[PDB]
């Protein structure tokens, strides 16, 4: 049925910078958030921290040579705020744009196309303690870290994108207390998510400005694909008023200068602390929409988000170690919605994967059929996007390497790569062997 993906396809892997790097107060880097998060009691499932994760930062070079292994042609990581402006705005930590210049210089000379994620959840502590993601002058500070990182690295890196998933942003970290900072507030929630849409259009003048007709940026969202439990009409009410919270909630303000209206009121408008012109800059024109695609969701009328006023439900089929439902065909639908409703010239897939349990064999493997499997599915259905017209540019595997994953720590392993936190030792999965021909032949057998 199908073989082969466009001739210019990028194929990556992807991390962010608090997950890999560790080298927690190497080269006059401040904590982040995460650091002084991963303190508090309950907050990591595992009692773990980020402040070795992968030693990326001591060890990047290693990390290159194991994508040269699997064949991509591009790499997708973010950038530490805390390393760059440890006093969170003035001074630059010379040694911190240092690493990122090393970083990319070293991937360029290997044929390895980077795109920069500026904030990937690791605003510095000593910012957060001036500008709260719900405090609107964190914009202004967000564009001055932009200004600053962008200036150095543009000569090198023409794609960029601004913000990673602001719904984990505003709603793990300040409306459920998932993520850092660790709040529980709806208004904090709001304001946060609507200041990560403005430091998202604030920033994207300051990128093309410092940059060249090359250039290209955008915003990261993470979609999942809905699901109305049944036909009931409550069920599908309740499905509709998760939809907006989840997916509908800040692509309606990119594209269309609108929150989905019932659910803000719902929540109450006035919640929201919308200025004149705040949509003029949220609508600022991107290059591209980058998505992050895991799983079905299924909704049901019920009370477990007291907020929203819904459960959820696992119907029968196959489930990670996260519990996420494996759905391939929800990659296909999300793809598809965007194209037909916002048309962005251009779509990547910055994120996909899954987590099962890895074992090392006798033999030194790690035998990961599982993942193999869900990776095979959905680059499939991005197989399929691109054939019905989707302007599919590429597709980034979460993950490189098993890494700390926030709140779950390192229990859970994405990696096509595993890591023996015991050595650091890389060990390329059967998944990441198989990955290896798939961008090698650019596409699946
Ligand atoms: O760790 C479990 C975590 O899962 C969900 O959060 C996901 C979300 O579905 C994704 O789209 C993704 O980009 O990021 C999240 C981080 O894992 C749950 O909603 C969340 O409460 C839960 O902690
Ligand atoms: O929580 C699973 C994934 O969610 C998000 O998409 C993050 O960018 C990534 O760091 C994490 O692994």
């Amino acid at each position: 049925e199908p073989h082969r993906f466009p001739p210019d396809f990028q194929w990556g892997v992807a991390t962010s910078s608090y997950q890999i790097e560790g080298a927690v107060e190497a080269d006059g880097r401040s904590p982040s958030i995460w650091d002084t998060f991963c303190a508090r009691p309950g907050a990591i499932a595992d009692g773990s921290t980020g402040a070795i994760a992968n030693d990326h930062y001591h060890r990047y070079r290693e990390d290159i040579a194991i994508m040269k292994q699997l064949g991509v042609n591009a790499y997708r990581f973010s950038i530490a705020w805390p390393r760059i402006l440890p006093d969170g705005r003035g001074r630059v930590n010379q040694a911190g744009v240092d690493f990122y210049e090393r970083l990319v210089d070293s991937l360029l000379e290997q044929g390895i196309e980077p795109y920069a994620t500026l904030y990937h959840w690791d605003m510095p502590q000593v910012q957060h303690d001036r500008t709260p993601w719900y405090d609107r002058g964190v914009v202004d500070a967000f564009v001055e870290y932009t200004d600053v990182i962008t200036r150095r690295l543009s000569d090198r890196v023409k794609y960029w994108m601004t913000l990673n998933e602001p719904w984990v942003i505003s709603f793990l970290g300040y409306g459920a207390g998932e993520h850092a900072p660790g709040l529980r507030d709806k208004e904090l929630y709001l304001r946060a998510a609507h200041h990560v849409l403005l430091a998202h259009g604030k920033a994207m003048p300051v990128i093309r400005a410092n940059g060249n007709a090359q250039t290209k940026a955008g915003i990261v969202l993470n979609l999942n694909w809905v699901n109305a439990a049944s036909d009931s009409p409550e069920d599908q009410a309740a499905a509709r008023r998760y939809d907006q919270f989840f997916n509908r909630w800040f692509a309606e303000p990119l594209y269309n200068g609108r929150y989905p209206e019932e659910l803000l009121e719902w929540y109450g408008r006035d919640l929201v602390p919308v200025q004149p012109g705040d949509f003029d800059i949220i609508t600022t024109p991107t290059d591209f929409l980058a998505v992050n695609y895991y799983a079905r969701t299924t909704v049901k009328a019920g009370s477990t988000d007291p907020m929203l006023q819904v459960d959820f439900v696992r119907p029968p089929g196959e489930y990670t170690a996260m519990d996420w439902e494996v759905y391939p065909q929800g990659l296909y639908n999300i793809l598809n919605w965007l194209h037909t409703d916002y048309a962005p010239p251009a779509l990547y897939v910055t994120e996909n994967g899954a987590a099962y349990d890895d074992q090392v064999s006798a033999a030194g493997e790690v035998d990961d059929p599982q993942r193999l499997a869900y990776l095979e599915g959905h680059f499939e259905a991005a197989y399929r996007a691109i054939q019905a017209g989707i302007p599919l540019k590429g597709y980034f595997v979460w993950s490189l390497m098993d890494n700390f994953e926030w709140g779950r720590g390192f229990e859970k392993r994405f990696g096509i790569v595993f890591v023996d936190y015991a050595t650091q030792q890389r060990i390329i999965k059967r998944s990441g062997k198989w990955f290896s021909q798939v961008t090698r032949a650019n596409g699946l057998p």
